[PDB]
């Protein structure tokens, strides 16, 4: 099975590293789908960001994408989307575009796994924030997000 | 009874006018009120979208307003305000206005209807988002407004 | 209009009789469905609290019923079904059986109206938890359950 | 892949059905794993109701486990449990069981896949509910359920 | 000890009041913390309603900040921060900032006190909303937060 | 200030104990109030736990009580109540209770904990239940909580 999973990643955290190697380690291929159309970091380096604190993963892929999520999907040739969910998570509007792509691409589905409990309450927005102010967000990101906040921040 | 259906709908979804259909069938009197002051569609093209769209209901009225709701409310002589409910709606923010209506309307009620269920993960924000990419949005609201925004969107 | 409050009403508490109260003010005719099949007081004794609490409102007449309230809806030619809400109340559990009754009985709605914020946490289970160990639960309960309880707790 | 589907199933439901189907879309291989330890059915009961509303899905089999279910996990070799969740699910419980499964059975991930939204608001509770007074929940679960059910009442 | 009471308060609702009192009662000292940078209301404005509101409060002082919120708690020597829930308040938002603010200074805490159950719907966004079109926002906020929302807005 | 941490404790978990580790460093007093009255260990057992438990940390102290909370926290000449809330707790719940309480001993506040983000999901149920069936809780329970359910469950 060949699983989509979408985001903005502006810029990937811990969090949204947690779900891809537990894709990773369930399904046959994983192909992180970068979301490009305000965000800190340009879709390029977003992708960049990714490609390097995934580059362990043997079977995961990533690549920017415009327009609708379900014409990637059919694009690459996934079987499924694949989302993370945490306890603060916006449980009603991913439950909202999971049944939406069910419909545009009939039939296909968002399976949705459980990121590590220790990254529950970490979110892109707040990372960002932090660093902004100068505070230390290294346990909170991958060391290839900590270099691009660095460098984009100034710090 | 009469009541009022506020909302801006931008633009008006199924689950929009299902809640205005069951209201006019237990209501004596609905008037929706279409909120006016960025909006895709303008108070002008909304209005006219639900005209056409309530068109079949004969005890459904629309029209534009702004300033305060219950001030609509008080002008149009209606007992109540209605409201749809989805297991997605922000249940929160609806019971916050629901009891500020009453304190400035001592004792306005407002009244929450259950949209139905098909179209419970339905919003006007994903409609738009999903017709600006060319996507399908045929069963998600009415003739009327799919016709707006091919216009709108000129597809 | 004609609608059916139910519930067990065991016993009835200041949230319960608010919300019918407002029913009242909006509403032609109000029954109180009294649900009768472990509670604290029997059938007759709840009905006979809200008898006595709800005597100064014109319009509410109180019954018990056994079997589905749809049932009970139709026995005596009610329009739809009022349930109250409470910033605490189980929303889910609500929304669930407002969609099953109107599958049940094809097209019956439930209506919602918000309980008196002051009344937002009150509940029958937590007054008599209260009222058993001897606390004041005066504030919380009409004056008929307030002497029900203290005859039935023997305080 | 192969998946784990449990649940006490008291009885089946559309909703869990639709949830089955989905899963055997998805994956190689499915199996229903039916709690047996006060339920309405018998837990052979139960499994007879599920053998006979699978029997269209190929590569979907089902038993009865007693103990934890990762021990059952374990023992029929799968990779991955399944549950599927509703706008109405109690989120916060199936959160709970993904994380602690994940410790007892170390990385055993679930995964979880939204079901139809026409049976959204389907439980097995409410069935037997409703059922127990004649009402008529045909569309509620399947026809191997309505036969058990009838049966069981004697209605 | 010594607590800290954050946000922007633009304006300072009864909520927010409420909440500062109760603290006010329960701890020794209490800094409330203006955030400082689009606010209806400067810094300076901001501070100069809380102070002029929590006069009659011995022990509660004020004060402005940028940054990060962990770096004036250890600049003001508090041991912990205290915000205020309600029925309505985005419980997942304060939670995350919670866990945050206690990885950012270590072991630092935060308190959470439930504000007045009459205020449980007031929010300084909906106050705004209100004001602006000439609603009576008097009973919403205090007296200082009256009289600048009647200069702010030349009403 | 002299708080109390009321539960039933049946039995301690590694959630509750990190909440009164945190309560033990932020207040001068803390008092476990174990509630008497069907539980898996007696009063006088899940005290002893708690006794155990909490030996390292010399400002807490633990006893059991019947009848109202709010009338132990008086006989003690407590100033507040604690509880710990987890993105997984009864939320209104928790909220309910601290509401009466408030009313029940006028002013009495409840102060809310954020138990660790590693125990977010652990409850005593759940141990129970993985504990019966031999399942290792380890992890979940401090080690006076381990020894009492191997000699309770003869394991
Ligand atoms: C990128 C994302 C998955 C959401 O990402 P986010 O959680 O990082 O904000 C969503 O916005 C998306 O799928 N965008 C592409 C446009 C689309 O397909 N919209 C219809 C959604 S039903
Ligand atoms: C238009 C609406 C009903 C909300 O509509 P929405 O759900 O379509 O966003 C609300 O914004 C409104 O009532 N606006 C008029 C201004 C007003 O009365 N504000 C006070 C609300 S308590
Ligand atoms: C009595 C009540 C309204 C719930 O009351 P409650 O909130 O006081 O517990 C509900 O249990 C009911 O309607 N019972 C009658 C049986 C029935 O119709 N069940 C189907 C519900 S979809
Ligand atoms: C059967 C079920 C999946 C829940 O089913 P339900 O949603 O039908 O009530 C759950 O109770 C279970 O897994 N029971 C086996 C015992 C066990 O493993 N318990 C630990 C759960 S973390
Ligand atoms: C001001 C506030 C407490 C939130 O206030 P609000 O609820 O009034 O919007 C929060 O934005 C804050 O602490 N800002 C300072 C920057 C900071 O410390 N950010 C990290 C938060 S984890
Ligand atoms: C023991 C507890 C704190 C709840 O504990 P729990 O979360 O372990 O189930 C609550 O049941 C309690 O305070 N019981 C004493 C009786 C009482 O005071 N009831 C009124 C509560 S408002």
């Amino acid at each position: 099975m060949h699983v989509v999973y979408p985001g903005s990643f502006d810029p990937l955290t811990n969090g949204h590293l947690d779900v891809i190697q537990r894709a990773s380690r369930l399904f046959e291929k994983v192909t992180v789908a970068v979301l490009e159309n305000q965000y800190l970091f340009s879709a390029e380096e977003r992708l960049a960001i990714i490609r390097e604190a995934t580059a362990h993963l043997a079977n995961v892929e990533a690549a920017t994408f415009s327009g609708l999520l379900v014409d990637f999907v059919r694009r690459v040739g996934a079987q499924a989307i694949v989302k993370g969910l945490r306890a603060v998570s916006d449980y009603e509007y991913e439950l909202q575009m999971a049944h939406l792509n069910r419909q545009l691409y009939p039939g296909l589905e968002t399976l949705f796994i459980l990121a590590a409990t220790r990254y529950s309450f970490v979110s892109s927005t707040m990372v960002k924030e932090i660093a902004r102010y100068g505070g230390d967000v290294s346990k909170l990101v991958p060391p290839a997000t900590l270099r691009a906040l660095k460098a984009k921040l100034g710090q």
